[PDB]
């Protein structure tokens, strides 16, 4: 998170960081064994981490959870990042509680000019490298479709939204991929892609996932 501010330790408790020896992206939580994250942060050997808040230390209300499954987006294309959208499972269901809890799924969809809280571990440089280790949070608006396809020729489908600021300076970034857009209590977006970080009139790319709320529900309840 570029621009961002220090959220304070589980403040926000549906928040998870993959970590397969290391964190790579983030995710979040949807029920006590399901995650949320984004199909570009697919591998194989994944652990959930929730509770966290130094992602480099244990202070006491962690859970570490391996995943017995991911499921990608059947129509997920690695090349567009259209339906940049991925379902994790849990081994064992975690134990929830106010540091460690469920988001709930959109029932509509948000509209530009909504006030959104984007939140991960990436890095905090729009210019070089800096991993924060404790999680950050940005306040962000969904912007129109019309200034986000403006901003992006050719790359924006129905299935992306664009949130942030125009001028730049505050954005998600590099290891906040798969993290959560939440909206007035409502998983609506997933850290998706961006061209670079918190640059002018590059705003940062999200899964809609209001689009998705019918195959998560299905795809959880068969697997
Ligand atoms: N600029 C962004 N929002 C972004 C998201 C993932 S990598 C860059």
């Amino acid at each position: 998170i570029v621009g961002g501010y220090t959220c304070g330790a589980n403040t926000v408790p549906y928040q998870v960081s993959l970590n397969s020896g290391y964190h790579f992206c983030g995710g979040s939580l949807i029920n006590s064994q399901w995650v949320v994250s984004a199909a570009h942060c697919y591998k194989s050997g994944i652990q959930v981490r929730l509770g966290e808040d130094n992602i480099n230390v244990v202070e006491g209300n962690e859970q570490f959870i391996s995943a017995s499954k991911s499921i990608v987006h059947p129509s997920y294309n690695s090349n567009t990042l259209n339906n940049d959208i991925m379902l994790i499972k849990l081994k064992s269901a975690a134990s929830l509680n106010s540091r460690v809890a469920s988001i709930s799924l959109p029932t509509s969809c948000a509209s530009a000019g909504t006030q959104c809280l984007i939140s991960g571990w990436g890095n905090t440089k729009s210019s070089g490298t800096s991993y924060p280790d404790v999680l950050k949070c940005l306040k962000a608006p969904i912007l129109s479709d019309s200034s986000c396809k403006s901003a992006y020729p050719g790359q924006i489908t129905s299935n992306m939204f664009c949130a942030g600021y125009l001028e730049g300076g505050k954005d998600s970034c590099q290891g906040d991929s798969g993290g959560p857009v939440v909206c007035s209590g409502k998983l609506q977006g997933i850290v998706s892609w961006g061209s670079g970080c918190a640059q002018k009139n590059k705003p940062g790319v999200y899964t809609k996932v209001c689009n998705y709320v019918s195959w998560i529900k299905q795809t959880i309840a068969s697997n």
